[PDB]
């Protein structure tokens, strides 16, 4: 019974997962092709770089709020009420299951520096519980709510792994979140159908030949031998630090801003009587902050989600790269190497601007996540702080009569990382972005990174999802 | 308060740990020395190579015995009562400690077939009870029982995790084994105090020089581009569900000799006249058995736990080492290949002699775990199915107009996690080998195998550790 329940769920979640990104990426191209083709005059490229993601925010703000209203926010403070025993039944339902999709697929797709992580834990739950329902037409045993309630913890595990195609991190941060005391029998169903979810994800990513392979999604080449010298510990070890700052700062932002916009008068009213006209402002300011040929080259705007945190991942070193650059095709990473300015400068800027940016999309009344802007803005820092180490020692460290170079890729992956759990207070980030990035190597600086970080932002700050429950 | 005393436990746990693997390692080299040393007749040979492991385990025995008999057995099943509810006082006792330290070095320098995972588990116990005992005299708040019981539980994942030197594998370990409801909280406690003891452990090796850098334990240098391939997954799985055999089987067997040893009661009254004896017994007949020149030249009996689970961790092809083998320096593979037995042979005769000699040696009253031979044999199990494997495909698999060699280790690391995970019941075991092996990219696979072993395991048989707390 239990064990056919976790396969279907994790086949539907994978066919679920491939036909979202899927569509995210479909939307994403034809962005990019409306953008190119329209390159004749600045007026019309600007224009359209407006127009399209405040088209898809006002579609998917207006379908979720028809269709159920329940379905906006990240969920998983509803699914952390749900675990603790208070059950809201109006959540699960096919409505709600079909407005929060199509709205998180708008979302991704507009291009908005959002997260997938929230949306899709809720639709896991939510799919888990009218799987529940169906089988309950073929038998009774499925009405039992202790039951049901396990299949719903499993569930928010199965989607969070699958999230990130990986099943040990995405348990791990559905059992940190979602609830504080937690079964083995209930980890055992969770991670068994994680596995099977993320097995077939992959399956039909390689049939659809988007990956040759069943591989990782953010492949990495760092040096297995010699990743890593001791002497990098300590720096290491400050990068967790103050990500802790940038997550326990962040935290108190999105709190505030939520609050500003529900203790002003003036602003509720405009809300009540113009609730599409916000997020079409919000997304017309962040459309042109991040127009590509204005702004977006202090910031490399022309790059989506995914393969800024590929570029950010790169083992190159970009300092250097002004003698070398002559026997290679142009990579992506050149998108951040704008002629005017330093690449030190472009990172503090987007570190700075990013940060606000992502602060305030949070609160957008539309189904979406935090961990990836997070994620982002966090492997920025550390290949930041990676570019400005390798700068202070051009030729690497000396160690045994060898040389290293410093590779910035292993203190973005590092600051990522901990910037990621020092905002959610969560331990998995390090498996998240060791599965994601498919090497182990740097396990030791990582883990010590997000332990600070981690401790600091709780010595700080509560969880964000804390932060919503006590909000909402 | 919490967060010294972690730091303190992982200190002091990992200075134990390192002085631990130092004598152990002098005992082996001692031993080996002592072989090596009197080659010019093989009877005075196997004089030394019986009299030396039989010298240590009735040492170890009789200090056991003499100083506190509670430090027999593993102590995992122990702690599951403590963690249960139970509290067992006389375990925890400097005494115990002592005994347990003294008679866990014994018995691993003898060069026996045992691990460490258990009795190292209760040493972990034992100091974080002792160092509360001893800070509770600057200060009442650590006579809480509830605290008093949480440290326990973090210290269970702090020795599990430095045995390996995984924070994470060993803290999801010790929650699959000593509990099945965990607070995230004691999660936190433990992971932090293991992760800071696989840091000092580290330093330590580094500071000796045993390790050039802070590396893993049992590195692997397989293709991280194309580790295996799509066909190579249901072969990989039918070699999780025979390791579930082979895991059913063995709880099986261990739980059959004790009741034998239990039953009979010519064999008890013996135990109770010459209690001495029966370990002097069985090391003689097993040192006989892995005599290197007699029957060791079918089963590699010159190497120890450590080097035969690197070498089983080889990436190299050992059917086709007859023709590249002259600009190469003699490896250690090359114990496993002598003139008169193929690979497949001695692979075999390894499998079905080691089984029952680690059946045998895990029902001794000594401090001894079973988690290294069954990993070690599931290793060899691993390497077996691999090298038939690329028997059958000696030119590898073609897949996109290219031609992929097999590489054997993948399948003994596979081998090695599943047959772990089904003797043990835990799904972490995968982790545990992921940070051993340093390489996570046959993530996959090791997991179908994991999960399928596990599944046919709980079918069959229960754990290893619930077999012994039945059993005693």
């Amino acid at each position: 019974e239990d064990w056919i329940f976790l396969v279907l769920l994790g086949l539907l979640m994978a066919l679920v997962s491939w036909v979202m990104d899927y569509a995210i990426a479909a939307c994403l191209q034809a962005q990019q092709w409306m953008s190119r083709g329209l390159n004749t005059s600045i007026l019309l490229q600007y224009l359209a770089w407006v127009t399209y993601p405040v088209v898809l925010i006002t579609f998917s703000a207006g379908f979720t709020q028809i269709l159920a209203p329940q379905a906006v926010g990240s969920g998983i403070p509803e699914m952390k009420t749900i675990l603790r025993g208070v059950v809201l039944k109006e959540y699960l339902t096919l409505k709600t299951f079909i407005a929060k999709v199509i709205g998180l697929t708008c979302a991704l797709g507009s291009g908005m520096p959002l997260g997938k992580e929230g949306p899709f834990v809720h639709i896991a739950s939510m799919c888990a519980a009218l799987l529940s329902k169906f089988l309950s037409l073929f038998g009774g045993i499925y009405e039992n709510e202790s039951r049901n309630t396990e299949m719903l913890a499993a569930a928010c595990a199965v989607g969070v792994g699958c999230c990130f195609a990986a099943p040990i991190g995405g348990v791990l941060f559905s059992i940190e979140v979602t609830s504080t005391f937690f079964a083995v029998r209930n980890y055992w169903r969770g991670f068994f159908a994680a596995t099977f979810s993320a097995f077939i994800f992959r399956v039909l990513a390689v049939w659809n030949r988007d990956e040759e392979t069943i591989t990782a999604l953010f492949k990495t080449r760092f040096r297995l031998d010699f990743p890593f010298d001791l002497q990098e510990l300590p720096a290491f070890a400050v990068i967790g630090i103050a990500s802790g700052f940038g997550g326990a700062l962040f935290v108190y932002l999105n709190r505030k801003i939520v609050q500003v916009m529900r203790k002003q008068k003036t602003i509720n009213r405009f809300l009540m009587r113009k609730r599409l006209l916000f997020p079409a402002l919000v997304t017309l300011l962040i459309s042109t902050l991040t127009f590509p040929p204005g702004f977006g080259q202090f910031m490399a705007g022309q790059l989506s989600q995914k393969e800024t945190l590929v570029t950010l991942f790169d083992n190159r070193t970009w300092v250097r790269q002004g003698l070398v650059e002559e026997l290679e095709p142009p990579s992506t990473s050149q998108a951040w190497n704008p002629p005017r300015a330093n690449v030190f400068l472009t990172l503090v800027i987007f570190i700075l601007m990013k940060f606000w940016m992502s602060a305030l999309a949070t609160t957008i009344p539309v189904p979406c996540g935090a961990f990836m802007p997070v994620f982002v803005i966090g492997a920025a820092f550390g290949r930041l702080v990676g570019e400005s180490m390798a700068a202070w020692f051009p030729d690497g460290i000396h160690t045994d009569s060898s040389t290293y170079r410093i590779v910035p890729g292993g203190y973005a992956v590092v600051g990522a990382a901990a910037l990621a759990g020092a905002v959610t207070h969560t331990v998995s980030t390090a498996v998240i972005v060791f599965e994601l990035t498919g090497q182990i190597a740097h396990i030791l600086p990582v883990m010590i990174a997000v332990i600070l970080a981690n401790a600091v932002a709780q010595s700080l700050q509560p969880s964000l999802y804390d932060s919503i429950i006590r909000i909402k």
